[PDB]
């Protein structure tokens, strides 16, 4: 399990704000993977149009919910088992929607990009190696989707 | 005994093109019956004055969205709802640890289809008010084990 502490005690500094901290992460995921955003402007114009579609309700709405789906994460990390039929679902569903499960990969970068402008010095290799763990733990959950 | 699935996503695609008005639909129903389960939400919102204000807390909202997304779940997986078993027998045992009494969520199913009624009207025909009450009646089942 990630060490239960660092994860609740790290996730405060960011979980308050979803959205100032989510669009952070986002942000360095763009950085890092270009190409995904043709699949958000392209899902945007299935919404309404694409024309500010990182301004977008959908947009905004889906940081939302990254960032509520790692909140249950945090609540779960001494017994992340239990949520893996749940992020099966949600891994299956991203794929049925066109989503690279190598993007995941950037998500994770991105995560503790978000975490270490946050925290600064406080995020210790320890607590980077809990959040390591714990989104390992979601990543593989959620691949289940591609079986 | 299946929900029956296209009449569950048709459905629900409806209702999911507003989630926070619908969602705070069902939590209106709810508190209507069970005014004590708003508390639960209060933990931010310490007022026992206008209580209301506190449906606009982002706790009760996120919390909306949370249900939402389970129910995004047992859409996704209608075709096979035991495949999320342990997962909402987790979730029952969080709900039993906050207070949630066993009984609340037979009411939280008839808020669920009060919801459904108000937000679809006509194309909630017997056959789709029976899918959902098939894919309620299957996610409490799994809940209630979370009380062991
Ligand atoms: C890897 C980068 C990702 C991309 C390109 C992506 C893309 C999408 C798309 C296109 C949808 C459907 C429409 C929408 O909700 O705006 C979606 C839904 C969703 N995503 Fe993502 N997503 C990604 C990562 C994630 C991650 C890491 C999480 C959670 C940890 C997440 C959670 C969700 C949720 C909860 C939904 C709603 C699914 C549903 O409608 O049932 N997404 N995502
Ligand atoms: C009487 C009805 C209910 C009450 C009073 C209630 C109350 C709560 C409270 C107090 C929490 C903990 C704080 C929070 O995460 O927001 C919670 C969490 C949660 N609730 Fe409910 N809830 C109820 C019904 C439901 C239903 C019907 C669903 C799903 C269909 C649901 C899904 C969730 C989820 C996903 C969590 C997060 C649990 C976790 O962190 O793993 N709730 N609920």
């Amino acid at each position: 399990r990630p060490e239960p502490e660092l994860i609740r005690q790290s996730w405060r500094a960011v979980s308050r704000s979803p959205l100032e901290h989510g669009t952070v992460l986002f942000a360095r995921l763009f950085a890092l993977e270009p190409d995904l955003l043709p699949l958000f402007q392209y899902n945007c114009r299935q919404f309404s149009s694409p024309e500010d579609c990182l301004s977008s309700p959908e947009f905004l709405d889906h940081i939302r919910k990254v960032m509520l789906v790692i909140d249950a994460a945090v609540t779960n990390v001494e017994d992340l088992s239990s949520l893996e039929e749940y992020l099966a679902s949600l891994g299956r569903k991203h794929r049925a929607v066109g989503v690279k499960l190598s993007s995941f990969s950037t998500v994770g970068e991105s995560l503790l990009y978000m975490l270490e402008k946050c925290l600064g010095p406080a995020f210790t290799p320890a607590t980077r190696a809990a959040w390591s763990q714990l989104y390992g733990a979601v990543v593989q959950a959620m691949s289940r989707g591609w079986d």
